[PDB]
C-alpha cells in the first residue's frame, strides 16, 4: 500500500497512490504498463519501497497512417521513330490517394525512425503514358570501361559530350566525321556530338576494339589507359 511512489515516466513526474506487489505491477495499475522495449529502474520485479524513485523509458514502435500521393502507373508505347537511348513522358497521368501505413519508433513518445510498411489504394491514378524509343539499330550494348571514357571526355572535351567547339572532330572523344560513320555512328545520330554519351561509347569501342586505346595518344596516357 505504498501510496508515496514518485514515477518519472519518459520524463513526466507523476505521484502514485496505488498498491501492488512490484514496480511492474505498479505501472499495470497505473495503466501505463511495461510494453514493448520499456525498461525502468529499480528493476520490474523489484519491491516497493517508501518514497521510491522509479524511472522508466518508453522504447515502442507505432503504427501511423497517412494519406500521401499515389503516382501513376507507366503504359509504355513504343516509337519506332526515336532512339531507344530516349524515353519520354507523353501523359503524365493523374495522381491519386493511398493510405500509407508506416511503422514507426519513438522513445518517450518522440519519433526517431520510421519505415513505410503497406498500403491500401484510397483513389485509383489514371495511367500516365511514356513513349519508348524503338528505331531499328539504335541498341545501344552496355558501358564497359567508363572511368576511362569519362577521362578521356575529361581529357578532351572537358566533359562535354556535345561538344561542337568547330576544328573537325565531334563529342567528347573527339571523333571525326569520317570514323564516325565508317564504324556505324550513323544509325544513332549525324555526328558524334548529337549522339548520348552512351550511344558515342558504343561506336567509340569499334575503334577501340581495332587499335586499343590509342587513337587518343595524349588522352589515353593522361587517363592512365593500356
Amino acid at each position: 500500500s505504498a501510496k508515496t511512489v514518485q514515477l518519472n515516466d519518459g520524463g513526466l513526474v507523476r505521484t502514485v497512490h496505488l498498491p501492488a506487489p512490484n514496480v511492474a505491477g505498479l505501472l499495470s495499475a497505473a495503466g501505463v504498463p511495461l510494453l514493448q522495449s520499456d525498461h525502468v529502474v529499480p528493476a520490474a520485479t523489484a519491491p516497493i519501497v517508501e518514497g521510491m524513485q522509479i524511472q522508466v523509458t518508453r522504447n515502442r514502435i507505432k503504427k501511423v497512417t497517412e494519406r500521401l500521393p499515389l503516382p501513376p502507373n507507366a503504359r509504355r508505347v513504343e516509337d519506332p521513330e526515336m532512339n531507344m537511348s530516349r524515353e519520354v513522358v507523353e501523359d503524365p497521368g493523374v495522381p491519386g490517394t493511398q493510405d500509407v501505413t508506416f511503422a514507426v519508433a519513438e522513445v518517450n513518445g518522440v519519433e526517431t525512425g520510421r519505415l513505410p510498411v503497406a498500403n491500401v489504394v484510397v483513389t485509383p491514378a489514371h495511367e500516365a503514358v511514356v513513349r519508348v524509343g524503338t528505331k531499328p539499330g539504335t541498341e545501344v550494348p552496355p558501358v564497359i570501361d567508363g572511368s576511362i571514357w569519362d577521362a578521356i571526355a575529361g581529357c578532351e572535351a572537358g566533359g562535354n559530350w556535345a561538344i561542337n567547339t568547330g576544328n573537325g572532330y565531334y563529342g567528347g572523344v573527339q571523333f571525326d566525321q569520317g570514323t564516325w560513320e565508317a564504324n556505324g555512328g550513323l544509325r544513332y545520330a549525324p555526328r558524334a556530338d548529337l549522339a548520348t554519351r552512351e550511344e558515342q561509347i558504343a561506336v567509340a569501342e569499334v575503334t577501340r576494339l581495332r587499335q586499343g586505346w590509342g587513337a587518343w595518344p595524349v588522352c589515353a596516357a593522361r587517363a592512365g589507359a593500356r
